[PDB]
Formats: C-alpha cells, structure tokens, sequence
C-alpha cells in the first residue's frame, strides 16, 4: 500500500500517493495536473466531491468508476490509476481518478485537413462508445481533450443546449445514439466556419434556430410524435423548408458539407451512424476499417437497481480494489 501525503489546493484537500507530484489545479469534483514519477507522464487527477452524499451521488460514483474501468480506446478517456487514502471499507469516503493529461480542450483549439483529423478521431471514439451501448448525451468542445499533437479523447466533465439534439430539447424519452452524431455535426460546423451553429438562448430558441436550417418536420417524422402538446407547438410554427447546405456552408470542402448533411438530418432515424461516418470519403486519408475497434461487452444492468448508499459504496470499493493498471 503506497504512502499518501496531504495538501490543500483552493479550499479542497488532496491526499494522493507520493508517486504523484507538483499537483496544480486545472478546473473546478475538482481536477489537478500532476507529475507521475512512476512513468514520467503528466496526469490529470479527479477527486470526487462527497461521493456518498446521497443514493444518486453514490450511484454516480459507481457509474463513473465502472465506465472509466471499461473504456480502453485511443480516442476515449481511460484510467491509469484509481485510489483512496482509506485502508478499510468502513472509512472509505474519497475516490480519486487518474488519466493521461492532454492539456487543452477543443474550445482552446484550422485547415480542412485539421478538421478531417479532429472529426475522424471523435467518430472513431464514438464508434467504440456506441458499440458498448452507451450514449454520451453531452458531446461539446469542452468535453473533447486535445494534446499538442492534435490527438483527441472524448471525456465527460459533467451552453450544453447549443450541441444538443432537437429531440432532446423536445423532451422525447426514446432518443437513440444518433443524438451524439447531431452534436458532432454541430462541432464540425463550428470548426469549419468559426461560429456556433445554433447559439440558442433557451430550449424554445434552440429548437427555432435548428428548424430554420433543417426545416420543420415532414409527414414521416410527424407520424412518430406521440405528444399532442409537442405536435401542437411544432405544427403551429411558420413551416420552414430544409436549407441548401451547399449555400449555408459555401467555402467549406464540399465533401465536408455532404457529411454535415448526413449528420444533421432532423429525423434521428435517418442520421448517419458513427461506423458509417468513418467510411465517408471525407476521411479517406485517415479511415482504416482494421484500426477502428469496438468495445468488449459492458454490463450496465446496475442502472435499473435501487440500492442503499452503503451498497453503492461497497460495490465502488470492490471496483477500486480489483483495479489493474494498463501496461
Ligand atoms: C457521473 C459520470 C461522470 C462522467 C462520466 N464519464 N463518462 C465518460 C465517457 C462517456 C466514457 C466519455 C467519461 C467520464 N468521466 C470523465 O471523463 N472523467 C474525467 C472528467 C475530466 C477530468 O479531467 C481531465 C482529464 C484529462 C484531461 N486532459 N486534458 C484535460 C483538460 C486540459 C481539459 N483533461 C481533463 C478527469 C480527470 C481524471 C479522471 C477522469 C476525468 C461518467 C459518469
Ligand atoms: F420538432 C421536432 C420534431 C421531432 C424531432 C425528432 C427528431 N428525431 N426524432 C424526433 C422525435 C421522434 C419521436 N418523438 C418525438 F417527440 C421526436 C425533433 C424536433
């Protein structure tokens, strides 16, 4: 069992193994950059705040640890280490997560080639995540970590609405993985043009900005809408045609525009998947179907369970104990 040391950074206490040196805040739980003396790498360390404050916090704790232990892909955050200063289940009350420090997000960070490489990486990571039956649900520039080599990893820190699928603004319960492809569409647009595609002020403003580009719903999509209030609102708007994307995004590589149209189709059932998007001609320089792996099966049966705080806590403790670092 390693030797821990204690310090206070910005009202927050950090108790981490001596392995980890030069802790300095990055953002806000709360996150520090460190030096990993065992490997010579710079790392990010997340301390979970009050992980067992409520059943919902305890289950969030378990969920993030179970997810981060499963993700083993070049374009998705993975776990280098996980530790607690606690020496017993009874005193277990703090969780720290360690990953590779990339150093910037996509807000911080372009030719056409740079857009190709950045969006290729997002889709290669999303292929992997979607293959585990996980939806990200909050893809946006601030959840995309980029190093000096413009290598990219998808993460989740926990305006969001700007990158959000229109079916989510509408509060449809049965949305599918292509909510994430919508978000990627909004990101690629902003990288090509330098402007937020849909800078809505609220969920109503956001829906109106979206339907101005992609049109109000056609008949095939209206038939799938259960809610009377939702249909009453949408069909009462001034009806709008799909705009000509070649016009809106004039100046962009026409192959980029063609992919944008396949991502930003209003009906989620007609949107391109991540696997299909990787095979699109826009990524000819990067695409290799032998180097676009899928995930091992991911058990999320726990999501339907209703357990006590102490049960979520013991489960979380067994996951910390069983952790095996990557080579
Ligand atoms: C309740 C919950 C919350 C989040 C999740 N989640 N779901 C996922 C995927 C779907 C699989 C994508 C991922 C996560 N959790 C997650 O990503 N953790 C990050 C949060 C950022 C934090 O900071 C980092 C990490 C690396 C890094 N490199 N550069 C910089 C900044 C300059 C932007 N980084 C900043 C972190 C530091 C340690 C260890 C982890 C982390 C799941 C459940
Ligand atoms: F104004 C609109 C109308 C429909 C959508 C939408 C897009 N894809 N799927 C839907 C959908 C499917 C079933 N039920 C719903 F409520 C929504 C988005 C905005």
């Amino acid at each position: 069992r390693p030797t821990f040391y204690r310090q206070e950074l910005n009202k927050t206490i950090w108790e981490v193994p001596e392995r980890y040196q030069n802790l300095s805040p990055v953002g806000s739980g709360s996150v520090c950059a460190a030096f990993d003396t065992k490997t010579g790498l710079r790392v990010a360390v997340k301390k979970l705040s009050r992980p067992f404050q409520s059943i919902i916090h305890a289950k969030r704790t378990y969920r993030e640890l179970r997810l981060l232990k499963h993700m083993k892909h070049e374009n998705v955050i993975g776990l280098l280490d996980v530790f607690t200063p606690a020496r017993s289940l009874e005193e277990f009350n703090d969780v720290y997560l360690v990953t590779h420090l990339m150093g910037a997000d996509l807000n911080n960070i372009l030719t056409d080639d740079h857009v190709q490489f950045l969006i290729y990486q997002i889709l290669r990571g999303l292929k992997y995540i979607h293959s585990a039956d996980i939806i990200h649900r909050d893809l946006k520039p601030s959840n995309l970590a980029v190093n000096e080599d413009c290598e990219l990893k998808i993460l989740d820190f926990g305006a969001t609405r700007w990158y959000r699928a229109p079916e989510i603004m509408l509060n449809w319960m049965h949305y599918n993985q292509t909510v994430d492809i919508w978000s990627v569409g909004c990101i690629m647009a902003e990288l090509l043009t330098g402007r937020t595609l849909f800078p809505g002020t609220d969920h109503i403003d956001q829906l109106k900005l979206i339907l101005r580009l992609v049109g109000t719903p056609g008949a095939e999509l209206l038939k799938k809408i259960s809610s009377e209030s939702a249909r009453n609102y949408i069909q009462s708007l001034t009806q709008m045609p799909k705009m000509n994307f070649a016009n809106v995004f004039i100046g962009a590589n026409p192959l980029a525009v063609d992919l944008l149209e396949k991502m930003l189709v209003l009906d989620s059932d007609k949107r391109i998947t991540a696997a299909q998007a990787l095979a699109h001609a826009y990524f000819a320089q990067y695409h290799d179907p032998d180097d676009e792996p899928v995930a091992d099966p991911y058990d999320q049966s726990f999501e339907s369970r209703d357990l006590l705080i102490d049960e979520w806590k013991s489960l979380t403790y067994d996951e910390v104990i069983s952790f095996v670092p990557p080579p």
